[PDB]
């Protein structure tokens, strides 16, 4: 995962990182619990 690792470990803020680092996306988010990083 990119910072997603369910609600033990909730790095919203590395996948939003991580989405910002990529060219096109504005940030990123952890949803499905927290198990998903999607970047928006």
């Amino acid at each position: 995962g990119f910072g997603c690792n369910g609600p033990w470990n909730e790095d919203d803020l590395r996948c939003h990182a991580h989405c910002k680092s990529i060219k096109g996306y504005k940030g990123g988010y952890c949803a499905k619990g927290g198990f998903v990083c999607k970047c928006y």
